[PDB]
């Protein structure tokens, strides 16, 4: 309690001693509470009128235009018994030890962060003394008080590491000194599949497909994907001290800048929460996850490939029961982890929360004790109902998509990542933020029609949009957005080769593709059920006079030089 947490709140009561006050109607049961003081202020999300005017068939379908309109943190969880915790802490130790094998944790430099804030990178800092990042990063100053609170750091204790809820941001200095001590996790790839076995960090949606059919190959029994209820609300301070073991491969000032990110930011922490009846209160809780979001990543992936490999063991008989580990039952864990833990890594495809699981066979699908009792309570089914799997990899939900198996005329093998089609038309109908101009929002729509045309290729509508957005957009204005393969002015075409067939690892015949017309589609009738507008009216018009929204575009964005993607089509090449 206050002696870790007590210098950030002492601190912050001086800076507002005209407001300071035990506020008696706070609604805090699970944070502690500290005190209020007065504040007064809150961005919305905008729509995007380059893609909005290319995509006139959505403006009457409502999963779209819906998308731009508009006391899970305030809970406890339970501590797992003794066996868990047990589970638990082997499981961390070994799994640490093989995510070190191949690689050194080392601290991420000034350069580093600099050289991310001065190419947009979302780091979740806070506008005060400085503007910008990119202000802040250049002023000698603000090095300096990232240096007191680095000595104070080195000293075990915090002054100005506070988090603000709305996402948990904090003030770019405390970012630094996190991403100081544990950005190596993500600049070094811990999590890539190579490394891991079971992390995607890294690997791209065009893999994602592949890996889930490499994973369908194993011998075993369905493939299980159960999304937690409000992972990041159920991270206990057990895991957290898991988590913290990652510091015992550390050594020197790295240990030691590392150890005191985990104990004073992390299993402590210190919260300003805006409450309209417009005080800030300031609150304090241990448990939880509040780091930042690449951090965050990391870490889930981390806590959730420990998770999964207990519930294996669980199905797998390797425990009988989370009550107590018997000193044979430590042994036969320990034993199981070096003798299959790889095998069952790979198993498994985890991206942060989100998991894939192939186990060894369908006992897996009740083995619920150690799940429960871990505090990864499953969403949208009872606690004790048994987990449906999934019969078909293809059926399989991952990240947000399904995958698809796609058969080229040649004969060659694509997977392909797809999702419903309202929801990719929505998004990129979206802009954050104030201040575009009309060549910014330009550029965002163009960064939509290159992942499309990359990603996507297969939906004919969004093909279609693609290449009227592509052809609505100045040739030479370079794709933006303001948090990658179609980040770029190089021929989507020439990206498309490179992605699909010379860098795919299951593409065996590097043959390229010398058209848009060798490159498939879904079957028409696969391409409706994922969302497919092909077949109404209202597309068959857009379709035809697709030329004539591309001018409308053109004459706003004004007298530019500019190409025409459409007879890339077979319906609009003569
Ligand atoms: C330090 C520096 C300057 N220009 N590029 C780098 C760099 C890039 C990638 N990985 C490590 C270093
Ligand atoms: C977490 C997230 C959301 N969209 N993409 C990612 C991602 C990207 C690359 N490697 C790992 C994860
Ligand atoms: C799109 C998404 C969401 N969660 N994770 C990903 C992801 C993971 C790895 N590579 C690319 C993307
Ligand atoms: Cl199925
Ligand atoms: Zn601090
Ligand atoms: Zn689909």
């Amino acid at each position: 309690n206050l002696d870790i947490i007590g210098k950030r709140i002492e601190k912050i009561k001086q800076e507002h001693e005209t407001s300071w006050h035990y506020d008696q109607d706070h609604p805090y049961k699970t944070w502690a509470y500290h005190g209020s003081y007065e504040t007064k202020q809150t961005a919305s999300s905008m729509v995007n009128g380059v893609v909005r005017l290319l995509t006139k068939p959505w403006d009457i379908i409502p999963m779209v235009t819906q998308m731009a309109m508009t006391e899970k943190v305030d809970t406890r969880t339970q501590e797992p018994k003794e066996g868990t915790k047990k589970l638990m802490k082997i499981t961390a130790e070994w799994l640490w030890k093989e995510l070190g094998k191949k690689k050194t944790p080392r601290m991420c430099t000034r350069e580093e962060f600099t050289r991310k804030v001065r190419s947009n990178a979302a780091l979740g800092a806070i506008f005060n003394k400085w503007k910008s990042a990119r202000e802040a990063v250049e002023d000698s100053g603000f090095w300096e008080l990232v240096d007191k609170e680095r000595n104070l750091h080195l000293e075990g204790k915090c002054e100005t590491c506070v988090y603000n809820m709305m996402i948990w941001y904090m003030w770019l200095g405390a970012r630094f000194l996190e991403f100081e001590a544990l950005g190596f996790l993500n600049e070094d790839h811990w999590f890539s599949r190579e490394n891991s076995l079971s992390g995607v960090e890294g690997e791209g949606l065009h893999k994602l497909g592949y890996i889930l059919r490499d994973v369908s190959k194993k011998e075993g029994g369905a493939m299980y994907a159960d999304d937690t209820a409000g992972w990041d609300t159920r991270i206990t301070l057990e895991d957290l001290k898991n988590e913290e073991m990652v510091t015992n491969h550390m050594e020197g000032e790295h240990k030691k800048l590392a150890e005191a990110i985990f104990k004073l930011t992390y299993q402590n922490k210190v919260v300003r929460v805006q409450r309209p009846t417009t005080v800030m209160d300031i609150i304090s809780r241990r448990d939880q996850r509040g780091s930042g979001q690449v951090v965050t990543y990391g870490l889930n992936t981390f806590t959730n490939m420990e998770a999964q490999l207990i519930r294996q063991m669980e199905g797998e008989g390797v425990f009988k029961s989370i009550q107590h580990l018997t000193v044979t039952e430590e042994i036969a864990v320990k034993n199981w982890l070096v003798r299959v833990g790889r095998e069952r890594l790979s198993r498994m495809a985890i991206s942060g929360d989100d998991c894939v699981v192939k186990p060894l066979d369908d006992r897996f699908a009740s083995a619920l004790t150690a799940l429960n009792d871990m505090g990864k309570v499953r969403k949208d089914i009872q606690q004790w109902e048994p987990s449906r799997g999934w019969n078909d990899w293809t059926q399989v939900p991952f990240c947000s998509h399904h995958f698809h198996e796609l058969i080229m005329k040649d004969g060659r093998v694509l997977v392909v990542p797809c999702r419903n089609q309202d929801e990719l038309i929505g998004r990129a109908r979206i802009s954050q933020g104030a201040g575009w101009s009309l060549r910014e929002t330009a550029c965002l729509g163009k960064s939509y029609a290159q992942m499309w045309s990359l990603m996507y290729f297969h939906r004919r509508d969004l093909r279609l949009a693609a290449n009227a957005i592509c052809s609505a957009v100045p040739s030479h204005w370079v794709p933006t957005s303001r948090t990658h393969e179609w980040m770029t002015t190089e021929d989507m075409l020439t990206v498309w080769n490179r992605v699909w067939i010379q860098e795919n690892p299951w593409m065996e015949d590097k043959t390229p593709v010398e058209s848009w017309e060798e490159i498939p589609y879904l079957g028409k009738r696969e391409d409706q059920w994922c969302g497919s507008l092909i077949g109404l009216t209202s597309r068959a018009t857009w379709a035809k006079n697709i030329q004539t929204a591309i001018n409308q575009v053109r004459s706003l964005i004004g007298n530019e030089e500019y190409t025409d993607y459409m007879p890339s089509m077979k319906r609009f090449r003569r």
